[PDB]
């Protein structure tokens, strides 16, 4: 069913940005606009249930967050850069609209002249579209080797929009449109992804399946310094997708949820991941969140869960995983990798 | 390579205001006299003397859905039909979505269309095209766009008030004067499954090359590109010679066997440099920089979409593409008519 075959995951690695910014300060600044506004409930912490999130130095741009954990998955592929024949950046951060933040991170690397590269930007679902384009060259064995980057960067998201919704003449339209800017988090993922035959023990990919509704591209919209969004409509609108992917799911992969290990699941916030996890009547036991600590890193926010769950030691040989996303656009990716 | 690929349509879209290199230069002449300049660079030495602008606001997206609808009808094919759109313009007026989701709202794609962005500077719509031809090739998908609209007003208009201001200094002036070869304009391109189109072109596919440890040397936003424009000729022909040299192996290619070259449009001196590297014919090379500038990924199928629409090309023609951008990046295919 163009199930990928003899594509494997070499190696795989997680940065988690250092500095700690606490819902708890964010309210501290908030608060005479609350006030204002007449908000007498915590937004952040109870409702969209976020308490922290991880902010880096100023100064690292997306291309040194990728390059740190490209680094990190060559070792837990215990191979150079030298046999990388492929570098996908997935990035929703970039450093300029041109050159790529791939060719950036290849510089840094050191990769070799035979080295293709290039990013792709899809919101949330990006690194999954990553995986499925290198997985194509690997299944026909043009290259032996591929890595898959991608570094967020929130620190200015944070610093203007705490600015606009801290001004003495903000509307409410606009605080609350701004509002889900302060559920988004740092940090960083790659993956090494080779063919099966070099790496038998390794886990495999088999890609998967996705549904969009790109009537509903409106209902985020995001830049270096601002988010807006539509909470609500994203909430409803990105089930009813989800629903439409499973079917598919069923259909291609042969998915029925008691028979999943782990579900992998991209967090936009509390709500809406128990209104997923409640609508397929997944167990909760298979759902590992760090939502509530890290915010909503993105496009990383699959890969840093999977990465997390394998350095907790909660994967083993032979586990079916289950990796989900809804992306703003909207989009819904559904794959497998058995472990 | 490629054995099931085909190009089922293509269309271009030329942006609608002239700014004429005659007219920067009377804005600029202050500046240049103040400074000493006695020289028309972008006229005698780039050769660039007119590029195209847009109407305000006209967006990333909406010069991308303009060239789509027309690729679509130049395929005859309608939206339903396409499994997977792809958008890989520099320009683009959000970090997300994607800017394809935006065109494909605009097109209505159904519930089933994959749809994503690829970057790459000017080498992204031959990225694109490999990408959709994968996909088509294992059977994926039966159709295909990839389409790529820019937008260069307002790096214009920033870079002229930067140039204006009466502390510019000649550094400056030399640093972002490469912002000033560049132009907007927009083009899409419908790829297929060859049993589904038999008479149309085939892609091939082709050799990519990199040279990564130089993408510092031009950096681009919206509303500003700052350029060493000296090593950037240097190290762009070098990469350019090594990818042609490889291409002649892999894909057997020697310069009097092939019809047509549709190369990236930089400048005059960037042009003859390589085609005097490899003794290629200026007359089998279409050039629309001096009129249009640099459009960015969008040259190269911009110039294919005119070569097609000038109605001369022939069946079994062999027309290579030669690609490259800013990264550096470099890839070269071919598309047999
Ligand atoms: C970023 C997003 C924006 C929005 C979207 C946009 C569109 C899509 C996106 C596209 C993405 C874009 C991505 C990209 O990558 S675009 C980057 C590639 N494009 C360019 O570099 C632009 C064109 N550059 C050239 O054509 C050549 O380099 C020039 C013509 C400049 C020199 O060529 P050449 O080597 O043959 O000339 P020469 O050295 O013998 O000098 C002769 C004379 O010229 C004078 N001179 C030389 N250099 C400069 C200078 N820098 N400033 C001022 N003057 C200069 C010099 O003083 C001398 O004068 P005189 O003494 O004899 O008095
Ligand atoms: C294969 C193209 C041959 C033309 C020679 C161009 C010289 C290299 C300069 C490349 C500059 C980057 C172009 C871009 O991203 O717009």
């Amino acid at each position: 069913h163009m199930l990928f075959q003899n594509v494997s995951i070499a190696g795989l690695a997680h940065i988690d940005a250092p500095h700690t910014l606490t819902s708890k300060e964010i309210n501290e600044r908030l608060q005479p606009t609350y006030d204002r506004l007449g908000i007498k409930t915590d937004v952040l912490g109870d409702v969209a249930g976020i308490h922290a999130r991880r902010l880096w130095d100023q100064d690292v741009q997306a291309s040194d967050a990728a390059t740190q954990a490209a680094r990190k998955a060559l070792i837990d592929a215990n191979i150079g850069i030298e046999k990388i024949g492929l570098l996908i950046n997935t990035s929703v951060s970039r450093d300029y609209l041109e050159p790529s933040t791939a060719s950036i991170v290849s510089g840094n690397l050191g990769v070799s002249d035979h080295c293709m590269t290039f990013d792709v930007a899809n919101a949330s679902l990006a690194f999954i579209n990553g995986m499925d384009i290198a997985a194509r060259m690997l299944e026909r064995g043009e290259i032996d080797y591929a890595l898959v980057v991608d570094g967020e960067t929130a620190n200015l998201v944070y610093e203007k929009t705490l600015e606009r919704m801290t001004s003495p003449d903000v509307t409410e339209e606009e605080f609350r449109n701004e509002l889900a800017a302060l559920t988004l988090g740092c940090g960083a993922a790659a993956m090494v992804m080779a063919r099966s035959e070099l790496v038998p023990d390794a886990p495999r990919y088999k890609g998967g399946v996705t549904r969009s509704a790109t009537e509903w591209n409106k209902l985020c919209r995001g830049n270096l310094d601002r988010m807006v969004t539509d909470t609500r409509l994203l909430l409803i609108e990105g089930i009813k997708l989800a629903q439409k992917t499973f079917v598919a799911a069923k259909q291609v992969l042969g998915w029925a949820v008691e028979e999943l290990d782990q579900f992998v699941i991209h967090q936009v916030s509390r709500p809406h991941t128990a209104a997923f996890v409640k609508s397929f009547g997944i167990d909760p036991a298979k759902v590992m969140t760090i939502f509530g600590e890290h915010g909503n890193i993105g496009p990383a926010s699959v890969p840093i869960v999977l990465s997390k769950l394998k350095e907790l030691g909660r994967l083993k040989k032979g586990d079916r995983i289950a990796l989900l996303g809804i992306g703003s656009g909207l989009n819904c990716s559904m794959a497998e990798v058995v472990w």
